[PDB]
């Protein structure tokens, strides 16, 4: 359904890169951060749902996710807190670029850009940005 | 007004500056706080965007951030049509303060701001958000 995401963690270089994942279209939203704080997370989770409509979010097991900074940003967001494939081609892509820039945050916004924009299947098949977009304005 | 096209303005706020991204056909908004108007925070804002919407054309103020040819690298690489000095923020500006004092730290604020903005219904009970409006616009089926 539209407004649900999934939320990983990925570790690397000694930052975390967290990545939502849309799970109906496979669109991808990232950000590299210093760690996974409370801060942070809270941040992370109120920039995307200022962008796109997020009604549910599934996170893993960690306290990042209960601390009170996250609960007080859902509450006011309108987020219910409670794949592998997409995750898996996105590390794939930065692994691929990674040497085009210095820091890792670039290569993972340029990772971002290729994973949204590329038409999956044949000539007549879509990206993850245009199964996002036309999901949602189906939706009304 | 098409589907492509983005205007790039700045604000500066506490001594802080925040870099504004408007679609213009929606009124929908990006918004971020960063440290200065450098080349390298210009082109890594614009990267950002154009991985998330598709952004085929940027009207920018001219400003010295844009003319820089890092910026013009990351246009060409994203493949960004730059028109420099080719021609509501006092509204953001406004819910800013009205989110103000939930929050300590102004980048919150904005973030915030920016949620209220494409969440809003303008023209009455009848009207779309601009969020709704740029899904609308864009999608391609
Ligand atoms: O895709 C964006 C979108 C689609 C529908 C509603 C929206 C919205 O953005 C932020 C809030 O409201
Ligand atoms: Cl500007």
């Amino acid at each position: 359904s539209p407004g649900i995401w999934q939320l990983d963690c990925t570790h690397l270089e000694g930052k975390v890169i967290l990545v939502a994942v849309h799970v109906a279209s496979g669109y991808i939203e990232a950000e590299v951060i210093p760690a996974e704080t409370g801060q942070e997370t809270a941040y992370f989770l109120l920039k995307l749902a200022g962008r796109w409509p997020v009604k549910t979010v599934h996170t893993d097991n960690g306290s990042n996710f209960t601390s009170t900074t996250v609960k007080a940003a859902c509450d006011w967001a309108g987020i219910k807190q409670e794949i592998e494939s997409m995750n898996k081609e996105l590390k794939k892509i930065i692994g691929q670029v990674r040497d085009q820039a210095e820091h890792l945050k670039t290569a993972v916004q340029m990772a971002v850009f290729i994973h949204n924009h590329k038409r999956k299947g044949g000539i007549g098949g879509y990206s993850a940005g245009e199964r996002i977009v036309d999901i949602i304005a189906t939706d009304i």
